[PDB]
């Protein structure tokens, strides 16, 4: 009666939230990303020992897969996910990470993971301990956390991030993905306390605390390199993103990367860069006002140009061109740029024109909302080819070498 312990798992979506995840589908999604990387080919001169903070979904998962299956790296991942249990599917990041460990072992690559709050001292200590035991040191640290809150590791204060404009309220158009309607709403500007809290969570302090802690522990190698992911976006997103409260946080990253680069470049010519990536569908981005509509438009325009990319394609090129290659593709600030295809003037102009014309009636003629919906479901392991969604599956999937914080 093994079906008592198993279930048929279907999507249960509410706005930008899906409360279920499919273990087999997440495994298939991970395999697809791995197969992309191995199909593209290896990346020369990559790091061989990598710490990825935020390693279970989205860009961080893509970085772990790229490092491991592209650069041949041993990888230590840190993330914050819910394991499955009977009757209750775990989070997609849990199942993604289970799959990553399975495939890494098949290839003879080291994979160990730590599940817990990355903002906490405990998790940093557990991470230091794992590196010491296993790897000696790491050559690269990827900082790829997206979180709505942070408990300060010293004072215990809980900071909450806000996704609001700064200065003036803004009329933002968007797509209500449940009702499938184009709708506007007015978002009020952030208070100073809200801006400060957002910087506390998504700014660069914790990144700094990580690098310093690893440094003080002697677990970073000569020539070590670290990067945190950021988003600048097209001008149309500037009100809510770059010049909003979240932008105040990402701008803080810029006030961190200098000190970090300074510490590493003395340590064997190591380096640090904020890396700027394109918008993609993710658990994080889907929750940002305007983003489902913007993404649906951007996908259409970029597909027409042959330049559309998801997480894995974006990060593979970041490693190949910029982190390990001869094309930092530097901007005037010293950031690594991998987002130029989204920011091309002809792309921005086309997105802007469509933005002004889209209505309930022409959604499927003017946008790639179909593609948006598909990629969103894929995040949670749904709609993946070759997966039998009618078969019972055990939601309790275990991960070897998983340290629970
Ligand atoms: N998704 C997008 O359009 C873009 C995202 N970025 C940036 O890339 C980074 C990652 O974003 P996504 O891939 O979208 O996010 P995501 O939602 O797919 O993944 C976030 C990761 O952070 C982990 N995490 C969250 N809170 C944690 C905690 N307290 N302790 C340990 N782990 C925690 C999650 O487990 C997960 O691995 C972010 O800095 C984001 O700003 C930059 C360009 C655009
Ligand atoms: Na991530």
């Amino acid at each position: 009666g093994s079906h008592m312990l198993e279930m048929i798992i279907k999507p249960r979506v509410r706005g930008f939230i899906c409360v279920t995840a499919h273990p087999t589908g997440c495994e298939a999604n991970v395999k697809k990303q791995i197969d992309y990387v191995t199909t593209e080919g290896p990346i020369a001169n990559g790091p061989k020992r990598v710490l990825v903070i935020g390693a279970s979904t989205g860009y961080g998962l893509a970085a772990r897969i790229t490092a491991a299956f592209g650069c041949g790296a041993d990888t230590l991942g840190v993330f914050f996910e819910r394991p499955g249990e009977e009757g209750k599917p775990g989070t997609s990041g849990w199942y993604n990470s289970a799959a990553f460990h399975k495939f890494a072992a098949q290839k003879g690559l080291y994979a160990k993971s730590i599940n817990g709050d990355a903002f906490s001292d405990e998790i940093k200590q557990l991470t230091i301990d794992a590196i010491k035991q296993d790897l000696g040191q790491v050559d690269q640290v990827i900082y790829s956390l997206a979180s709505p809150r942070r408990t300060h590791p010293k004072t215990g204060e809980v900071f909450n991030s806000a996704l609001k404009p700064i200065g003036n309220a803004v009329n933002l158009r968007g797509l209500d993905t449940d009702k499938e309607v184009i709708k506007e709403s007015v978002l009020q500007p952030a208070t100073q306390s809200e801006i400060d809290s957002t910087v506390a969570v998504m700014g660069g302090e914790d990144w700094q605390m990580w690098i310093d802690a690893l440094l003080d522990a002697g677990v970073l190698a000569e020539g070590a390199q670290t990067t945190a992911f950021t988003y600048l976006g097209e001008k149309i997103t500037h009100d809510i993103y770059w010049n909003g409260s979240i932008g105040a946080a990402k701008k803080d990253l810029d006030q961190k990367v200098l000190a970090i680069r300074e510490s590493l470049a003395a340590h064997g010519g190591g380096d640090a860069r904020v890396s700027v990536l394109k918008a993609v569908v993710s658990q994080a981005s889907s929750a940002i006002p305007m983003m489902p509509l913007y993404l649906s438009l951007l996908f259409k325009v970029m597909k027409e140009k042959g330049t559309h990319e998801g997480c894995i394609e974006q990060v593979y090129s970041l490693y190949k061109d910029s982190l390990c290659g001869d094309s930092p593709h530097m901007d005037q600030e010293g950031r690594l740029r991998a987002d130029y295809k989204e920011l091309d003037p002809e792309v921005q102009n086309q997105v802007q024109q469509l933005w002004d014309q889209v209505t309930n009636d022409n959604i499927y003629q003017l946008t790639d909302f179909v593609g948006y919906k598909s990629e969103f479901l894929n995040l949670f392991g749904f709609g993946i080819d070759g997966v039998d969604y009618d078969a019972d599956v055990n939601p309790d999937v275990k991960i070897p070498n998983l340290i629970q914080g």
